[PDB]
């Protein structure tokens, strides 16, 4: 039951080891039946006269770049770029792509803006109850000079750990890195890393996803995987998962301007070392799923919302109220999957593509002032 | 979506028509967001003041130099040379761009030496199942008093054919010239074109190829390209791609020395029809692009390897063991292939800057005694 790309790649390949466009269409043909990917509703003969008019290592690319979308029968999209440079070798096919799914019209490309006020989005002008909220912001970032983590072999990640490791320790904020990579200095011990993952500081083994198996993602574990933690544990670095980088800031309070400068700092920080993030002039900020493509921010409070939850009981009352506000909510759980009566809830914005990391953190304040007061009403 | 030469580099022309350097920079700096050729790398201030101080003619030939590299952001290298004089003129810039790509160090230059023996080099003599091995070997050539064929017109690139028409007729080796140039005595339909490129034969049209637009090598499509293939079909000339030469041999046997036998016969009879090919005197064979230089020579065999390769679902062991012992495995698809399930791998020696051509086929041999008792001991 493990799906690993090296592997379910050989299904699609002839007699010669040349890519085979009958077995592709073969399958995209069978998965009609099943379920239609944008990488399957976007495959059309015209893309194929054009792949086939490609170098052999564009063509064995470009099968590595829908391998995840041919092996998984659930694929919404089904795309994983390789390299930095695929979004504009393969654009002709990835644009469509990614503009369907971004529901993204006319000559609208990605804007940044990190000019974030403090003593603004102020939780307590909702309520004063949120004085001491869980507010989290992340970037995902990939790094001009490597392949993506879809396509890096075990050296490529040691080296890539390896160049971050010395930024982590030379960016002047204080913490420690903890490697998952065997005879690393870091190394952690197989109970200190379930012991950070019960913390909710480490990801997860990446080997139990057959969609991150497929598309490489999760090739090579563990080597060159880790994360910095911060000496007050506000801020955190996830090296070698699904992006290269994980940046991620998570402060208890109730300005949401302050999780948004403790991530710009951590974000600063890394890119003062004079490494250069991949990002796309149109598209903007490059990842391995084309999803995450544009700021690669997400962000998010947790919330209690006992009366839209009724008590922990109709998660999809409080997701039905918060989609009405333009908010997604996804409830916490109580301990051994148990009924939490305080309806936690992770709530985050839901913003059109391009629009700045600035106008994120103001639609998440917005959409929670009205989400608080129909929790208030109900 | 514009990529030939003749329009993307009149991107970089000021309103007076003459190279804009500021504009080169512009380019060099929005590419560092996604990807750095080795063309923007060694693109200095020190590179820049010199070419300032260069003749009109030689800065517009600085710009068809890097050219590819500006246009296309998957480049590598994102080198064209114009012509062999451009490997003396720009050495400055060209040098560390060399370097850097060989990894060469010190007084290393490139030697030759095609005194290779046949009857040596016989795989039988490591296995007795070793008697039918694919044998791969290709040679690029330029030939002085020539324009590299990034530079080329359509009356140059027709005289270069006419040239290779002659020696092909009178060079004493039994084979046939085919040519796609209109109005050619050996000229081919598009049917019988597509029949060559189908068996492996013919190479690409040159058109589809954006690096092959942008550096020039595919204008005046099709005029002056053409393939020389030998009576038995185990050796051919492709003249008129992105070198005016590629010599290459394909044998199923087991003496590597009757292969570099093959391409030296070819070799000596152009050479003995008054044809030299350009040089240089420290990085040896010169060639449009800087990642053929030195031999301009690629040689390989198929090999299966099983047990190493664990029936080809352990690829990164056989890479490994091969790469401990002087040798590159690949898929047998080219670049990012993969190993067939009988361990089918492309094995070629591993590259060192300057060796000769008669050193590393032993080296290869070698390299094959100890990969096959390694195969035969897992």
């Amino acid at each position: 039951k493990i799906f690993a790309k090296q592997d379910v790649r050989k299904l699609y390949l002839d007699e010669q080891g040349n890519v085979d466009f009958n077995k592709i269409q073969a399958r995209w043909d069978e998965l009609k039946n099943i379920k239609v990917s944008l990488a399957n509703k976007h495959y059309t003969q015209a893309v194929v006269e054009k792949v086939k008019t490609m170098s052999a290592e564009d063509q064995q690319r470009f099968l590595d770049i829908v391998i995840a979308g041919l092996t998984n029968d659930d694929s919404q999209v089904g795309i994983s770029a390789t390299r930095p440079e695929d979004y504009d070798v393969f654009l002709f096919y990835l644009e469509p792509i990614i503009r369907e799914y971004h529901k993204i019209e006319g000559e609208t490309k990605q804007e940044h803006d990190w000019n974030i006020p403090v003593g603004e989005y102020v939780l307590t002008k909702i309520d004063p109850a949120l004085e001491k909220v869980s507010m989290r912001a992340r970037v995902a970032r990939n790094v001009v000079g490597y392949n993506l983590p879809s396509s890096m072999d075990k050296d490529e990640r040691i080296k890539f750990e390896n160049q971050m490791v010395t930024v982590f320790e030379n960016f002047g904020i204080p913490g420690n890195y903890y490697s998952l990579t065997p005879g690393h200095k870091n190394f952690i011990s197989d109970q200190k890393a379930d012991e950070l993952r019960k913390r909710h500081f480490l990801f997860i083994d990446m080997t139990s996803d057959n969609h991150l198996m497929s598309n490489g993602v999760a090739s090579d574990w563990p080597f060159g995987r880790g994360i910095w933690i911060s000496q007050d544990e506000s801020k955190m670095v996830w090296v070698g998962e699904e992006d290269q980088l994980r940046i991620i800031s998570i402060v208890q309070g109730n300005d949401l301007g302050k999780v948004d400068q403790s991530l710009h700092e951590l974000l600063n920080g890394i890119e003062k070392s004079g490494l250069k993030f991949a990002e796309h002039p149109v598209y903007g900020i490059i990842t391995t799923c084309p999803t995450n493509m544009g700021t690669g921010k997400r962000q998010s409070i947790l919330g209690k919302f006992p009366n839209l939850s009724k008590a922990g009981t109709d998660e999809a009352n409080l997701k039905d109220k918060a989609k009405s506000i333009g908010l997604q909510a996804r409830g916490i759980g109580g301990e051994h999957s148990s009924v939490d009566q305080e309806g936690t809830a992770d709530i985050s914005p839901s913003a059109r593509f391009g629009v700045t990391e600035a106008i994120v953190t103001k639609r998440l304040f917005e959409g929670l002032i009205v989400l608080y007061q129909i929790e208030k009403t109900t």
